[PDB]
């Protein structure tokens, strides 16, 4: 896998955002996890938590997997990074995010999130408490 440069044209949710990929915008979904709804029980939270971490990066990047890139409907499918600190992640290390949506072929860092998923329940973080 490799990173790819991207800048932020907008935060959207805790999971979703746009950017600009190779001069087109896009709306990027993150791997391998879920936010709640901006409507939900820390959806606001997680939302925030995002925005924060990509507004404030002086470099984010992108990181396709293996398998499909966009999704059914037309969203950019990717690792992000914000000063080389993996979004995905920290949403999961927070217990602002799920894993989930692990399909096969797009699955490179299951066990890196699965770990953070982990920490965050036995720390009963936000969606664990
Ligand atoms: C994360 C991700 C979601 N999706 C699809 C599954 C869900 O379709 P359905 O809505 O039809 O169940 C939807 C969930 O995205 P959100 O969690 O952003 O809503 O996005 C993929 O197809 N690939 C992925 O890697
Ligand atoms: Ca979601």
């Amino acid at each position: 896998l490799h990173k790819e440069p991207a800048t932020l044209i907008k935060a959207i949710d805790g999971d979703t955002r746009k950017l600009m990929y190779k001069g087109q915008p896009m709306t990027f979904r993150d791997l391998l996890v879920d936010t709640p709804e901006f409507n939900e029980k820390y959806g606001p939270e997680a939302s925030a938590f995002t925005k924060k971490m990509v507004e404030n990066a002086k470099k984010i990047e992108v990181e396709f997997d293996k398998g499909q890139r966009t999704d059914k409907y037309g969203r950019g499918l990717a690792y992000i990074y914000a000063d080389g600190k993996m979004v995905n992640e920290a949403l999961v290390r927070q217990g602002l995010a799920k894993v989930a949506y692990v399909y096969k072929g797009n699955n490179t860092h299951e066990q890196l999130l699965r770990k953070a998923e982990a920490q965050a329940k036995k720390e009963k973080l936000n969606i664990w408490s």
